């Protein structure tokens, strides 16, 4: 199959995601709506339940709203089911719809439907080429307070019915108990509670097996992505760890949310994304978009300069899931707002680098404030607005023309209020122009392209007040007057003579687990393809053709390595680096050294025998290490992914810089658990 397959679920660059918000899109089924103070059918209370379903999204997908639009996948609200308890705020009643709280992640949210409705969701979506992805909060479970047992449902966690434990007398230790985060630190944020959410143990080998299993469920379901809630909130070995339990059993695409504000950029954020097994919703997009055409705090010199930055920081930022607004953010389109604005986010988004998201009802200009004024219910299914051919327009090109989903992004033309950046991917080349002054045109003259000689009719056809443009040789566009507001797409595809690579997934797994190479040009016959010197061909290359390539990692040493690929004919492709060839299955261990003191500035790290633990090298030491929470210094500890039933060697070191200080006497030693979780416990050898 081709990589723009509804089938590709390693690959969504090439799609257009719609954020759902299943109680605030379409109430299919009345009969499941829930009742008394936790419902409101006319949804004016956005705290209760409004009856928005699973039959309505399964609706919406029928009668071509979503199709028509050029959506290819959609992203629903967390799927498991959530406590039925009207949680009172301040006199004030509030609810699960969001799905957010979780008692059992084996059964579905009664609200949204039955295990029935849910194979009917995932059947009437891939019957439209319409990709699944499920929200996941496997952070915590729900609302509970360790003074009061009666509040809510005391974060009680079910397994398939069989209750587990609460927050109360939790002698198992399923949950955290060290109160609540202040956000002061990125430990303090992982080990305390978020908010009054009971905050769930991963350390913890019954809540370890246990969420792995859930989400396996969830994978034999037939979805196609998983949505990560909260994951600056858990340990990032676990959820490496967890990635792995995902990747060595059937792999899906899978992004996390890691909230960034305005004018953030995260070292730990950039770290995680390229080291985790997953990608992130991309905040720094988001935060800089709005900046730029939204609130006017920013120019577009502080765009390219994001572009630029965020594709040397991502190792692979083609997997970062861009957007100009979500649940947790005021609505981009505000009320007394020049709509042309929304417009222009939403064609640059769509054209950008990575993989777009557009949450629900922003096709129908809805504005509101922070949550929960943000999550109305979509006033409109109108195909009529400008905005909703804007995206049916430029959605189909990421499908199309593969420089628009795999390709570079260079900037061509720019000053304060105009940017034209050109995508380019092999044979396929797509210039965006953008004017973001809605009261003045821009004069562009010297423009140059890597678009061949001839005539260009933008894609929008003129929809934002974009023109034609008239390119002659060496690629010079002739001077063209650039809207005030303007909007332009031109683009071109063609055949791409050498194999190029332009996404692989996933980018983390054990030998024998199939990976997708993606691109073009890689021809009909199977070629070779190379896991760094390493040779593959034949039987183990599963599947081969022109855009796409099924592979079977070949049994080498755990670590890091550079794919390429080789048509028939022998031509080498380019190297699509960072792919992380696991050990083997991963268990989530705790490491903890005890008495390893240190200077201000000055952290402990871990380095071991395997590629997990860096393989001895200190620049890929695991950490820092942490010594607040769960141990208090000069007590270090640390929850890192290592190969399961293996024999390690490892020893801890004090970095201040790259400037590292060896732990003294011989390796410290330990043979990790064939399953669930483990904590070694060591002292600090001079
Ligand atoms: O009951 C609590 C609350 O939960 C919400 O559900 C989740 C939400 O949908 C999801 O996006 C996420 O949101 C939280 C972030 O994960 C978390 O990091 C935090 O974000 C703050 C940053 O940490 C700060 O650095 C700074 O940027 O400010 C950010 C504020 O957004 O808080 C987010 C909001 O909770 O996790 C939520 C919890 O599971 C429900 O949607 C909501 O109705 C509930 O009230
Ligand atoms: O490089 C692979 C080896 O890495 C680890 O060895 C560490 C030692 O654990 C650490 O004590 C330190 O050894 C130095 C030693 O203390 C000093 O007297 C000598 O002059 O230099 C040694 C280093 O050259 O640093 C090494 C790493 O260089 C690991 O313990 C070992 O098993 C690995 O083979
Ligand atoms: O002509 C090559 C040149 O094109 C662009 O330069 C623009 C510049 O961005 C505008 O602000 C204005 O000054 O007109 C110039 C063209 O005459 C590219 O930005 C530049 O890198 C490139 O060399
Ligand atoms: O907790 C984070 C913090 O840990 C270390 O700080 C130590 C410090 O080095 C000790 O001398 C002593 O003051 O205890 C501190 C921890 O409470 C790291 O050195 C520091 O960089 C880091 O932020
Ligand atoms: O300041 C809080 C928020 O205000 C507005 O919503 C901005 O659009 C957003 O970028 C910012 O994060
Ligand atoms: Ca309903
Ligand atoms: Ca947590």
């Amino acid at each position: 199959a081709p990589d723009t397959s509804v089938s590709n679920k390693q690959n969504f660059s090439t799609d257009v995601i719609y954020q759902i918000f299943t109680d605030r899109f379409s109430d299919g089924n009345p009969a499941n709506n829930p009742t008394g103070a936790a419902f409101d059918g006319t949804c004016t209370n956005l705290r209760l339940y409004c009856g928005g379903d699973w039959q309505g999204i399964i609706n919406k997908i029928n009668d071509g709203y979503l199709t028509g639009m050029g959506v290819t996948a959609i992203w629903i609200s967390q799927p498991v089911e959530n406590i039925y308890s009207i949680i009172n705020y301040s006199g004030v009643n509030n609810t699960a719809y969001h799905g957010y709280w979780a008692r059992d992640f084996k059964k579905t949210n009664p609200a949204y439907g039955t295990i029935a409705d849910f194979q009917n969701l995932i059947a009437a979506a891939h019957a439209k080429n319409i990709k699944v992805i499920i929200d996941f909060a496997p952070n915590h479970t729900s609302p509970a307070s360790s003074d009061q047992p009666s509040f809510a449902e005391n974060g009680r966690l079910y397994d398939n019915g069989t209750l587990l434990g609460g927050y109360t007398n939790d002698t198992q230790n399923l949950f955290h108990h060290n109160l609540g985060t202040d956000f002061s630190t990125t430990e303090n944020g992982i080990y305390k509670n978020l908010y009054d959410l009971a905050d769930l143990n991963h350390n913890n080998s019954t809540v370890d097996v246990y969420l792995k299993d859930a989400i396996k469920m969830w994978l034999d379901l037939g979805i196609d992505g998983i949505r990560m809630d909260a994951v600056k909130h858990m340990p990032f070995g676990w959820q490496k760890s967890f990635m792995a339990a995902v990747n060595n059993y059937k792999p899906v695409f899978t992004f996390g949310e890691w909230f960034l504000g305005v004018n953030e950029v995260s070292p730990e954020n950039h770290k995680f994304a390229n080291e985790s097994g997953m990608s992130l919703l991309d905040f720094r997009f988001a935060q800089k978009v709005r900046q730029v055409f939204r609130d006017n705090t920013d120019n577009m010199y502080g765009l390219k300069a994001m572009l630029e930055g965020s594709a040397a920081d991502y190792a692979q930022v083609d997997d970062q899931v861009t957007f100009i607004d979500n649940h947790d953010m005021e609505r981009f389109h505000a009320s007394n707002a020049n709509r042309r604005k929304l417009e222009q986010a939403l064609a640059f988004t769509l054209t950008s680098r990575g993989v777009p998201a557009i949450y629900y009802g922003t096709e129908q200009y809805m504005s509101g404030g922070t949550d929960p004024d943000n999550r109305a219910r979509i006033p409109s299914f109108s195909t009529s607005t400008t905005a909703y051919q804007v995206i049916q327009k430029l959605a189909p090109l990421r499908k199309c023309n593969p420089a628009i989903a795999y390709g570079s992004t260079q900037e061509r033309w720019i000053n304060n209020d105009v940017l034209i950046y050109e995508r380019k991917f092999g044979s396929n080349v797509a210039v965006v122009a953008v004017n973001r002054n809605l009261n003045a045109p821009a004069s562009i003259s010297g423009l140059v392209t890597s678009l061949p000689q001839g005539s260009y009719n933008d894609v929008l056809g003129g929809l934002l007040n974009g023109n034609t443009l008239s390119v002659g040789s060496g690629g010079a566009a002739s001077n063209f007057t650039l809207a005030a507001g303007g909007t332009a797409v031109w683009q071109y595809t063609a055949a791409t003579a050498t194999p190029t690579i332009g996404h692989v997934g996933p980018m983390m797994a054990k030998p024998g687990v199939t990976i997708t190479i993606d691109g073009r040009g890689f021809g009909s016959s199977k070629g070779t393809v190379y896991f760094g010197t390493t040779a593959v061909s034949g039987a183990d290359i599963t599947s081969w053709e022109d855009t796409q390539i099924k592979v079977k990692i070949p049994a080498v040493a755990g670590g890091n390595y550079n794919i390429k690929v080789a048509n028939a004919a022998g031509t080498a492709s380019n190297v699509y680096d960072n792919f992380e060839v696991l050990s083997g299955d991963q268990v989530s261990v705790r490491f903890v050294v005890n008495n390893a003191t240190t200077a201000l500035g000055q952290n402990v790290y871990l380095t071991g025998s395997v590629s997990e633990l860096g393989n001895w090298d200190p620049a890929k030491a695991i950490g820092p290490m942490y010594n607040q929470v769960v141990y208090q210094y000069p007590n270090w500890y640390y929850d890192v992914s290592v190969p399961a039933g293996k024999t390690i060697e490892f020893k801890f070191l004090k970095k201040q810089g790259s400037t590292v200080t060896w732990e003294g006497g011989s390796n410290h030693t330990f043979t990790a658990p064939s399953s669930g979780t483990a904590t070694i416990n060591v002292n600090w050898q001079p």
